[PDB]
């Protein structure tokens, strides 16, 4: 079992937090995800470290409390976002995407 946080994280689109206290891994690839997907899940010392991970892989982290409390209430890992996260969720995919140039 060991690596298979680091290789979600490494793997992940963005990464949005409230301060080391929760930290929510959102993964979405096209023709992969239907919709964003939460990954991995994160609360004190579990976020800091997706948080450190995050630096290591480059993987954006963008701190906005109140989305990243309602993601780690509603959204479970494995479970895809529902339909109140949407447009919140894509305004951090949209920001967080390699465009690879």
């Amino acid at each position: 079992q060991s690596g298979s946080l680091a290789n979600n994280i490494k793997k992940s689109t963005v990464i949005v937090k409230n301060a080391t206290h929760i930290a929510i891994c959102l993964y979405y690839k096209l023709g992969e995800t239907p919709l964003p997907l939460v990954i991995e899940t994160g609360k004190d010392a579990k976020a800091l470290q997706i948080i450190k991970l995050a630096e290591l892989y480059d993987i954006p982290v963008i701190e906005d409390i109140p989305l990243a409390r309602s993601l780690y209430k509603n959204i479970h890992k494995g479970q895809y976002i529902t339909e109140d996260f949407f447009e919140p969720v894509a305004q951090l995919i949209r920001i967080a995407i390699d465009l690879d140039y």
